[PDB]
């Protein structure tokens, strides 16, 4: 592997070979590439547009190299994030719903815009984000539900912080994160935050081996199913990429204000995800339903999205004391409660 | 004028405006942007593909911070380099036979491509390279030549050799040397290693205050006149760009075999170039004339691009003595004399 082979390579515009990538994924995550060119590559990486050998390449290379756990079994709700019109935690509450009927495994970090993060949410709720591996295993075992919290797992990417920081622009490493799910689950849904990116990710995602893995991008630009209209998919599975467009309407809702979904901190975003559960947020809950619909669709569970969105309410209504098992087992409910009544 | 602005405006592959290249060069060049973005702007200006306006911008930079002597009179023959052939030094020998004639400033550097760097025959043939203004002063109003090293008339580039060289590739600054002429010379022969980038110096030098300079760009990929076939030139000046198309029999001369104008070091050049001037190389001398032909019609010495063949075929019967003369004023005449024994 020559850094400057590859360097000129794509100076030059040309892809690399799956191979090519994960090697050059493997140096510069170890930390054995010189900044000065970890920061030229991530950029000569963007001018050209990474492909789908590039991804896929740097996916393996961070599997790797990451702290793992082992429940394939499992599925995962992250998205890759970056949309930052400050919803709220979606897919967090939606790991809530679906750990009822099926292990999951969410794999997440802090707020990047804002400070809705999966992270935040999680710990303003009560539950104790930072999970070492050998207990998060016990964890998914006793409640079907554990949070991998993505700094702690992919310890490695610190020989990256510097170069990331300083550049201060989005890069390869903006779109990885939930391809690289800690406990390797095989079920996922994953938000993207452009059409392009849907196209590309789902190309990428078809060769990262999973079971069945959903990629979705929602009006007017989240990494969402969306709340007010359209939402672009692509379900990969052995068989291949199938394309599907759906429009909010289909889960048999009328479209949902978004501004009625938007959070302003952590606190906030919790109460509407309780609000939600406790059937005091009708708004928030149609949001979490119809993202769960989709999961559910995944994981095979329902023949149709209007089925899934039905489903969804049964796992709603099931989700507070679900979270209080959780968070009980790893965390604090006194927190919750607080939760709960700053909610009722 | 901030750093990052600079970046995204990269990124997203808009040109700068000129004031933000030279204020971007300036920064760069002062030392005072940290090497990532360093590496990083660069890397995307070149992936971008460098504008007129950004090359006049660092350029104009470059030429404030280096360290100058008057002799406008004077002409260069320093060419962009980078054509990865290795070919013999031959505006470094074409310059020899102009001092003949004309106050010769040239500038140059040690390779990067090989050995056959200008200033590593002079150094072989022992000539001191480095030459302090004053002492520069002296030597051309003497002898007529002089050697301007680019590592030392241009001591702030010091403050981009690291990242310039952990790069391991080819940036603008790489194509910005001969427009920095130390001594400002208002006439040269620019050579060029593409056709694309025959069209954007031609155009940057125009607006670069010259009287009258050649670019030119070697049909086998070479940037020099072609020694096998048609040579595409601009003559810039101040009244505009001239469009002229060469072949090597307009010098009423035959294809010259480039596998014997390859080097493959700094004394193979300065034997090749020695034995070219003891007129027992014949290929050497002929590919130094043509060179040096289109430097006289640059100088208007020469009204035809086939008197200026003949006229330099005169100067090379004097070559010899000459660079005698140069190097026993600046330099070790041991040297030249054993590379005479080993050029026979
Ligand atoms: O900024 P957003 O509109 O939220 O988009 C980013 C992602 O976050 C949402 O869930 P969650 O809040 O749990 O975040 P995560 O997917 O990043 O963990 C949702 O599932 C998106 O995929
Ligand atoms: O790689 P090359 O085929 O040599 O082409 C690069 C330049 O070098 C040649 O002269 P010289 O060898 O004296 O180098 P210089 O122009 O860098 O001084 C010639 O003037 C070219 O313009
Ligand atoms: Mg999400
Ligand atoms: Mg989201
Ligand atoms: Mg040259
Ligand atoms: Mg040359």
């Amino acid at each position: 592997m020559n850094i400057n082979e590859i360097l000129k390579k794509l100076i030059n515009k040309s892809d690399l070979e799956i191979n090519e990538a994960e090697e050059l994924a493997k140096a510069i995550i170890r930390g054995e590439v010189p900044e000065i060119l970890v920061s030229a590559i991530l950029v000569a990486l963007r001018m050209k547009g990474e492909s789908k050998n590039e991804i896929v390449g740097f996916a393996r290379a961070m599997r790797e190299l990451a702290i793992k756990i082992d429940v394939p079994n499992a599925i995962d709700t992250a998205g890759t994030g970056g949309d930052g019109l400050g919803t709220v935690n979606v897919s967090t509450a939606s790991a809530i719903l679906l750990s009822l009927v099926n292990p999951v495994a969410k794999h997440g970090n802090r707020a990047v815009s804002g400070k809705s993060g999966s992270a935040d949410v999680l710990e303003a709720l009560g539950y104790n984000i930072i999970v070492p591996p050998e207990r998060a295993k016990e964890l998914v075992n006793k409640t079907n539900f554990v949070f991998l919290f993505a700094q702690y797992y992919h310890p490695a990417m610190k020989n990256v912080a510097n170069v990331r920081k300083t550049l201060g622009i989005r890069t390869i490493f903006n779109i990885l994160g939930p391809l690289t799910n800690p406990a390797n689950a095989k079920y996922q849904l994953m938000g993207v935050f452009s059409k392009d990116h849907l196209d590309l990710l789902s190309k990428s995602a078809y060769e990262l081996d999973f079971n069945k893995i959903i990629l979705v991008y929602g009006e007017p630009g989240i990494d969402e199913v969306s709340p007010i209209g359209n939402t672009f998919m692509k379900i990969v599975s052995k068989r291949g990429i199938e394309e599907v467009k759906l429009n909010v309407t289909d889960f048999g809702i009328s479209p949902i204000p978004i501004e009625k979904l938007i959070v302003n901190s952590a606190e906030d975003s919790a109460i509407k995800i309780v609000r939600a559960f406790l059937g005091k947020d009708e708004h928030v809950a149609e949001f979490i339903k119809i993202n769960t619909a989709v999961a559910l669709f995944a994981l095979d569970r329902v023949g149709d999205f209007r089925e899934g969105y039905e489903y969804a309410d049964h796992l709603i209504e099931k989700s507070l004391d679900k979270l209080n098992e959780i968070i009980s087992m790893n965390g604090d409910v006194t927190k919750l409660k607080t939760i709960v009544v700053k909610s009722s």
